[PDB]
């Protein structure tokens, strides 16, 4: 279903989230920061999981869209 693959995605995802608020607190160097940054990017990731193939390494996925919000917002 589109239901299903979504949901798995998600928590695929999550799985990963303290993986990446622990590079966002290095990379911002502030609590507060390093949330709003993981934030927005699970919240891109949700929004996108429509173009996220089939193999594509999830992290690394999800490490790109981190960067591009890194630079675009934070900074």
């Amino acid at each position: 279903s589109t239901a299903e693959r979504s949901a798995r995605f998600e928590r695929d995802a999550l799985e990963f989230l303290d993986q990446m608020y622990s590079a966002a607190l290095r990379m911002t160097r502030n609590p507060a920061d390093a949330e709003d940054l993981v934030q927005e990017t699970y919240a891109k990731a949700y929004a996108s999981f429509h173009q996220f193939r089939e193999g594509t390494n999830l992290k690394a996925w999800l490490y790109r869209i981190l960067t591009n919000t890194f630079i675009n917002s934070y900074r």
